[PDB]
């Protein structure tokens, strides 16, 4: 009877401007497995709430296994597109292993690696980061990667991948809107250096709230003005991680091993 | 931050005559509980597929509970309105069990029990049986409860509740569809009662296909028919269990049982 | 790495007299199954006190089945000598669920039904109970066979298989220490009769202390005492189920299918 | 009816001349909390074979817990000694989760972290190896921290670590048998300080097995023989990182919060 399908999981954004980094993950899987069903489902509850107040469907990551197994699926592989194994990807492998085995539901689902999963990957996503610099980078600008932050232990990954990102270039740091690296730690970081002009790049997949508003928006409180502030020429890049064709394939490698353990 | 919510699960009809029983289900419950929000989910896929096919919503329990999850409910009481406890109710259970402590989602949710619940439970439904006979029913002329059957364990519960009957009255009898006693096993009894007119009422909820068909079928095999073939006078009743008060109100005890288990 | 293992659980006995009949059990399985370890464990709490008070080890079956990991074992059938699929065969199945797939513990671990699991058993313990009647039991003496009772809704078994009983003999009657049918069910059964002589069988695997108290004992309230007191020539019959073979067969059956599932 | 007892979990020594730090992890559970019990149990199935070849009891957290059922607790903290939130801590976790709620058994299983369980504790034990380094030591001197490695995730841990420990002092290194930083990492790291003096310190619980034989064996793949080929003195250290107050008081932390989470 059987029946793989796909379930792309982001954190997930209601922006228009922000929307388009998920479609371009939609492609590039339905590029690699184009004979497999591809659904969405977003973790973040306020922003199911502002997609449905907009007239479009956003289902939990139950409603949309519920829905799947009523379409006749029988094996599925979630793939979240999270940063870090914290508190949303713990609770997203909760909710996997509560719909798998359920009476005439489906038999196995399987739940993909978020990008920073093993020290290996972690390795990657230093490379593909410093692949995705932009062109007008100059050697010795620094470039201050913004994270979420969380309290979940998973945090510990912001640390780990500035230790990979400095092996390869001592001016590429690591900073969090809430947790460690503090934005604080990071302008400690920027004064030793004494950088003139500073980049800033999101590090998760897509550029949303936290991207326009803390890291790069007009409010006194933003990184960007904050560094303004203090005489640095700050130039915000707002492209979330899903658009880097080098990021996102640490993503779709995700997303094989996980259909893989569906055998 | 609580709210409390009641689901109904029944195995369910997609025949509009036999839906009214549900409708007075939700009235009583409505009547019960006026302050509490009642949703409906139902069991049987081939049900939710035909309704779905009329333009009805019919939610599995899985779909029903992720959205009442969205919907900011913490506390739910499922009720389902089955007889017996078997495999369709124990994967309610399972159901139910597999949603409540999820990550930001349901806190607790119940499970009612079904009508064949405790012996007590089974005393008590033999008495509302015999309540709900039609007057027109003489004493002496047996009556065949129809229940479903089933391979599961919890079959037990058909001879469990014939048991009970005959403590009231020796001419009561329990057949089924696909389990023990077996519609032979019935004819048996009659043929040496050696009874002229002989009354067939659903034990089920709603009469349903089974009623409608297997029953009181106008085809060579229904109990109907095989009973006017060896010249008794068959007098079927198309009227589900839930159409009794005195019945219902065993499933109402049970429904109060699941909110008091929420706390 | 595969290794099977068969663990056998008794609701259990601490009386030297009654523990002969898991002995023989025991036989019966090594018998059966001449290559597979063979181990056992007690549901009672108060019955693994008494044995561990006399100086023998008795596991509950969570230790029983961490004793079976940490000695290799991969895939364990455990089989109940429950009759009923009651509050403690209920409590084994969670167990047994808990220990499957528990990192680097057992891979499988199924649980084989107790005595009354299907209509299809109902039946063949009604007519294994007949062949296991006392020699001198004469046509017409009713025989009450003695079950435990629960408030857990597997109650139902008892008056089901009184419905299967009935069916062989309308002489054979069901009754419980602490459910329905009552004994005060069972002396009105037997006032009907006018019975002269009626013989006493456990319905339990053992006849352990309800069997040689309740229904045995020479004080007031025990059934014989009861029934002597009526003027009824009582004769109880001190020999659990498990001393049947045809009885004991159901058992093994139930254990078959259960190594069936482990593949 | 209710009992709170402590269950420490290490991952474990067979080697007398380590077992001492666990016995001091012991008392500083007990002066801390004097009137709750305190049980042991062991993660690897290697030191447990070993040590219950010499004669000694060493239950794993499944025999542990099943053996508390058995003593009447109720509520349980369980405190692993790990060092990461790795596959054993995971499988802990997932044990723990198996045996609370079952039938009769423990009604709460809290677990404590591991050491390096928020960035908070992570910044916590970078201090805290500092204070536990030898007097001896001297400023410039490059430490060398051990920690085991592994495949899973949590190994982001070692180079979260590194940041923190940079944070306090550019010579502190961590390096891993099993996983990343690797021995070589450390050694290239060494090149560019040239160092000539190296101290080198385990990073686990206990000095087991990897402290004597990977980092300070006689055998030429080890630490020092391979520090010495380059013509480095090197320093070992055999003390587990239980042994200094400092770092045994974040462990000790993790433990009440355990216990608070119990209620
Ligand atoms: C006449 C036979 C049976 C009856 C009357 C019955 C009834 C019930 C009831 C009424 C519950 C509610 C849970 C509670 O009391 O806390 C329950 C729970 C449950 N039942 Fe059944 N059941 C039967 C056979 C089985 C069988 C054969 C299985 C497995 C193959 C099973 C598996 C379970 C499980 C897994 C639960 C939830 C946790 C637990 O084991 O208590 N039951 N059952
Ligand atoms: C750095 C990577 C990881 C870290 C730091 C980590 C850490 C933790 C921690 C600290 C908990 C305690 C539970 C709680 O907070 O309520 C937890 C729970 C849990 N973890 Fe992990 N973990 C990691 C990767 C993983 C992976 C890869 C898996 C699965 C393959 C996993 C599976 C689970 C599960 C099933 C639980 C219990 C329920 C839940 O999902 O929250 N974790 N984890
Ligand atoms: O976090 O907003
Ligand atoms: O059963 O149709
Ligand atoms: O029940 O004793
Ligand atoms: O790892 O030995
Ligand atoms: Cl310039
Ligand atoms: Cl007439
Ligand atoms: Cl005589
Ligand atoms: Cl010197
Ligand atoms: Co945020
Ligand atoms: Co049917
Ligand atoms: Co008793
Ligand atoms: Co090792
Ligand atoms: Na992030
Ligand atoms: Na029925
Ligand atoms: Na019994
Ligand atoms: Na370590």
């Amino acid at each position: 009877a059987q029946k793989t399908g796909i379930l792309l999981v982001a954190f997930g954004t209601s922006v228009e401007e922000a929307r388009p980094a998920l479609d371009k993950m939609g492609d590039r899987v339905r590029a690699a497995h184009p004979d497999i069903p591809v659904r969405w489902a977003y973790t973040a509850k306020m922003i199911r709430a502002k997609l449905r107040a907009e007239g479009i469907a956003a289902p939990s990551p139950a409603e949309a296994l519920a829905g799947m197994a009523e379409e006749g699926f029988t094996h599925v592989a979630v793939q979240s597109l999270h940063t870090i194994p914290g508190e949303e990807f713990h609770g997203l492998l909760e909710t996997a292993h509560a719909f798998q085995g359920l009476p005439k539901g489906l038999t196995r689902v399987s739940v993909g690696l978020p990008l920073i999963g093993t020290t290996a990957d972690a390795e990657a996503v230093a490379e593909a980061l410093v692949a995705s610099l932009p062109a007008d980078r100059k050697p010795g600008e620094p470039v201050v990667f913004m994270g979420h932050g969380t309290p979940h232990p998973a945090d510990i990954c912001y640390p780990g991948l500035q230790y990979y990102l400095w092996r390869l270039d001592p001016d590429l740091l690591v900073g969090t809107v809430e947790g460690s690296p503090s934005f604080d730690n990071v302008m400690a970081e920027l004064d030793v250096r004494k950088a003139k002009r500073v980049w800033l790049m999101p590090l998760m997949a897509v550029a949303g709230d936290h991207a326009r508003n803390d890291m790069a928006g007009d409010e006194d409180d933003s990184w960007t003005s904050q560094l303004a502030r203090r005489g640095i020429e700050a130039k915000p890049v707002l492209h979330g991680t899903a658009e880097s064709d080098a990021v996102a394939a640490i993503w779709l490698r995700h997303l094989d091993d996980a259909l893989a353990r569906l055998n």
